[PDB]
């Protein structure tokens, strides 16, 4: 029987990073700049706030009052339209311009030693200590009350317990800041949901939810009648994935990997393959990417970019020579170009680190005579590349527009052949969308390069036609867990995504062939530490 | 009040079809044969008998004390908990002795020429319908089922002391005798259909009818996430009354229907290729259980004799569209014409010389196309050949593709293909198949789309010694053309049947080696032939 459950306080904050890496929750800490916000306006925390500091559910009163007057023995608490309490510092108070108060359709609190009630109303209560607010919320109908802080309220709140739940803003930017917000503690509070990732004022930000840790039935009925003939499957245990399965809200878009990961581990078919270590496999799953919102680099793992950058460089060219990447220790296709590989594909005829005519020979000259990877293809074969370019930007509403790398013809002269076998795409609005269909899916080790791959080339695609990025939509054939990273993504699974970097390319480039290293820049990445998969 | 809203009396039934047919009209009252010469009009079907008893045994004990209170207040009142069961006695005595009475369930006969002397069992006989009522507030009891006899049923439906219907449909074909009464759509309406099942070598769904009016804090933070919610398309809400009042949509023909769905309400504006325009959305997926149904749609008519010829003549690897115009079949006829082939600057191709299409590229891809009278044995990739090779010696492999989009060959096309790709996955002796669309016609094209490459999965498995399991139809630039939307309304208001089954003659051995009289689609039930145009 506590105070914080009793009275139903809740803490509610956004907090932004501080200019000073290892990253952790209490990288998003920075609450305040000299009495006022670190940042200009983040308008999608206002919108958020507003909603959730004034938002009342009339038919869940009756319950609370009960609980409040049963917990303090009265049988009665002392206009009737039901609001929030939200308590404030004097400091804090004081940063909130005039007009902006009181705060609309709630009970404005006000922590101070120094304010007196005369001068303000008893609509606009005020108390001297911490223990005057469970004293006049006693004697209050209210929904629920909300902690609006101030570095010093939350900091006195969280050490004596009084809060039940964090409803924290993850602003992901740096800025100035002399005020932090505490250290939770995550023994004594633990996230239980975390929100979509969203774009605001040129930020990414996303909502989580820290709790206390606790140290018509017709057609309900119906439901079960339904399920009357459902179905562990492969050695994979519960106390597993506790951290994954202990989250309510799993809306943040990291999700959509994640949980194919899951579903795989849990429901997956045991299969041999040629690479001789046995996966579990399932087959035809989507994700999509909202582009306009976030840059999906998945954040529960390290990943770096400059290899995958340079492949794509690489792919628009039009190259087919390994040592053109292994010259910049871009080690991607290494493996597929050595003697002993090439002779395995009963390539014997071919030169080390000559891959045949993959992505970027199918992407410029489809349907060429390969020859070798020195030789002059200028204007031999389909430059897709280019015809796809050309349909965005003259004939945007084609259903035609499809960038194809498998080439019946070229598969066995290619040292292997493409996992992505096309990409399609859509302009809507001045967006582009595209989708990238890929046969066979390493959901351990390549898919997250992948999803980064197909994201940056949306983007480069979008840019040159001058139109904004909308999704990406990346469709999975055979996709496969290796049993030898089982272990590492058990880990994995139980991490809680950060919200999502941004891309910037260099706005100056409007042609595909003219993009090169330094125009792309990762922003605000925030990730948990590097994991080996094997 | 009312008595069976009170008592919470239900009926459960299972119907299959009788024998009365080339033009045959298809309505609810199709599913009405209950019983012949006093037993079952069919062997077993094990999956209705799970159903049966999942129904008529689940009770929820915390749902009980609110039951208990609604039937003392009706009357003026104050081990295990059970349902009730009521059978007509000539349905009591087609039970056999080991099953009787119904475990786990209070049993109940209806009897004037027996009495309580006449019964060893624990039953209790009731000689009238109102003393089954009197029971009911003497007994502790969850629900009450009537298990019929078609002398109960109809009785109970006469006097509207049936609260739902829970109905199986058996779609399949018997002797007679027994009929369940025709429900009449302004008292009972299907609030919910269930998905597909094949038992014992038919097809059959669960659906119910309803008798017609003529923690919770986690659901506040839900609300919190959903702080964010902003119907774009003029579509009103009245024209999709039937579709929006089913409670469970389970049939996987929903799959369908909530796409057009989707697109009509989401969908964005588009002129296209045609003139018409259409609303459109990118990237969708279907997945349809090969194992459990055919996957023809219920809710209009559909003729396969076109699309099997046409699946046919891909696997001869011809191009030469007279041999369908012979059968025929004009599938290909408009893409044909002197016209057609002038506009796309064919000058010098034949009428109903399609160029190198779907046949051509499944069986010679990157042979030079001549022209449809060529021989081009032994020209080209037989990537046919070598997927039903890959399916029988390398399974596991992630390389199982058939592609028709090649790009070099495009132009010379009547028109570049919609359907992309097939991809194959081999698990525990079953074949699954996704097939990517690149350009889906939801109104005339994607309902034949989806039976075309059904079936193809069939026989592929079938030639590899395989059994069929998932149908994966993966859509790109999805759309709806301006002149189908009101023919769509109508068929989205329209409740599907069970599916049917397709067989194949199971001497077939060769992909090469089926004809037109291989094929059978048995226990095709469906809704009205709709023009999709005006
Ligand atoms: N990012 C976010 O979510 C939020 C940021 N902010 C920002 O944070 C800053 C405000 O933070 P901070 O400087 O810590 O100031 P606070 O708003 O926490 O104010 C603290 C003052 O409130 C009173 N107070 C605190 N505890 C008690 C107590 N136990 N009994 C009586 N009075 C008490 C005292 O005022 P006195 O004794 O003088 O009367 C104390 O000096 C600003 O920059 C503001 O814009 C504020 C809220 C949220
Ligand atoms: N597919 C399905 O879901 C079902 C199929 N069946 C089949 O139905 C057939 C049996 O149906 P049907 O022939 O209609 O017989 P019923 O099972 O409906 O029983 C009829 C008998 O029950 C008694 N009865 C009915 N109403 C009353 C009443 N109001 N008061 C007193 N007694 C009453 C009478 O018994 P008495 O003669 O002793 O007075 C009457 O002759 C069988 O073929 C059985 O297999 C049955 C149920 C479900
Ligand atoms: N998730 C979350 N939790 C929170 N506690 C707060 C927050 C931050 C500072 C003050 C207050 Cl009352 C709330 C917010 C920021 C959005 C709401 O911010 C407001 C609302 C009303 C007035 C206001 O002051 C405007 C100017 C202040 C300045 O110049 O810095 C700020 N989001
Ligand atoms: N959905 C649905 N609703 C229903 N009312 C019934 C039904 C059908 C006949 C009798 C009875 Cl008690 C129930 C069923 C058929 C499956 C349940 O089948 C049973 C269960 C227990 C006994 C039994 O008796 C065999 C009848 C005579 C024969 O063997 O032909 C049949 N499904
Ligand atoms: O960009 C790539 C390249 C490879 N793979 C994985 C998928 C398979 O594990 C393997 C490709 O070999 P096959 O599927 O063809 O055997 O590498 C990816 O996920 N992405
Ligand atoms: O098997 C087929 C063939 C065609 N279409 C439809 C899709 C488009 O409406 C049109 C092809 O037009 P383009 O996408 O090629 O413009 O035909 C189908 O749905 N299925």
């Amino acid at each position: 029987e506590q105070v914080c459950d009793v009275f139903d306080i809740y803490a509610i904050c956004a907090c932004c990073k501080v200019e000073s890496e290892v990253f952790n929750n209490y990288t998003f800490r920075g609450l305040g700049n000299k009495g006022v916000l670190p940042w200009k306006c983040i308008s999608l925390d206002m919108k958020y706030f507003r909603a959730v500091t004034t938002y009342v559910n009339e038919s869940k009163y009756e319950k609370l009052k009960y609980k409040r007057c049963k917990y303090l023995n009265k049988e009665t608490v002392d206009s009737k339209k039901l609001q929030n309490v939200v308590v404030m510092g004097r400091t804090n108070w004081e940063s909130i311009p005039k007009k902006f108060k009181p705060l609309s359709n709630r009970i404005n609190v006000i922590l101070s030693r120094t304010l007196k009630k005369e001068d303000f109303d008893e609509d606009v209560y005020i108390i001297n200590k911490v223990e005057d607010l469970i004293v006049l919320l006693g004697k209050l109908n209210y929904y629920k009350c909300f902690i609006l802080g101030g570095s010093v309220v939350y900091q006195e709140f969280l050490e004596k317990k009084l809060i039940k739940k964090i409803y924290f803003t993850r602003i992901n930017s740096t800025y100035e800041c002399d005020v932090f917000f505490p250290e939770i503690n995550e023994n004594e509070y633990q996230i239980i949901s975390v929100s979509d990732v969203y774009t605001s004022n040129n930020t990414t930000l996303d909502f989580i939810i820290y709790k206390k840790t606790n140290n018509d039935d017709e057609e309900e009925d119906d439901f079960v009648y339904f399920n009357f003939n459902k179905e562990n499957k492969n050695s994979i245990h519960p106390n597993d994935f506790q951290i994954y399965n202990s989250l309510k809200y799993k809306y943040h878009p990291e999700y959509q990997y994640l949980n194919i990961i899951y579903d795989i581990m849990m429901n997956g078919n045991k299969q041999s393959d040629r690479t001789g270590v046995g996966v579990l496999s399932k087959f035809g799953y989507i994700m999509k990417f909202d582009l306009s919102q976030y840059f999906p680099l998945l954040t529960t793992k390290k990943l770096f970019l400059r290899g995958i950058i340079e492949e794509l460089l690489w792919f628009i060219r039009g190259e087919t020579n390994g040592n053109t990447l292994l010259n910049k220790n871009v080690r991607i296709w290494e493996a597929n170009g050595t003697r002993e590989f090439l002779d395995n594909r009963k390539l014997f005829h071919r030169e080390v680190n000559d891959l045949g005519p993959i992505y970027g020979f199918q992407w410029r000259h489809f349907g060429a005579e390969y020859t070798n990877m020195y030789d002059n293809y200028e204007n031999k074969g389909v430059d897709q590349l280019k015809n796809i370019i050309n349909l965005i930007k003259n004939d945007p509403t084609s259903r035609r527009i499809l960038l194809c790398a498998w080439n019946v013809k070229d598969l066995d002269q290619m040292a292997l052949p493409p996992c992505h076998i096309l990409c399609q795409f859509y302009v809507f609005d001045g967006k582009l969308s595209c989708i990238m269909y890929q046969r066979s899916c390493d959901l351990g080790l390549g898919v997250p390069f992948n999803i980064a791959s197909y994201s940056i080339f949306t983007h480069m695609i979008a840019q040159v036609c001058n139109l904004q990025p909308a999704q990406f939509i990346h469709v999975l054939g055979n996709a496969h867990v290796y049993n030898n990273h089982i272990d590492s993504l058990k880990i994995q699974l139980n991490r809680i995504p950060y919200p999502f970097p941004t891309l910037k390319l260099n706005p100056d480039i409007k042609n595909i062939e003219d993009f090169t290293i330094s125009d792309f820049t990762i922003q605000n990445y925030v990730h948990h530490e590097k994991i080996s998969m094997d």
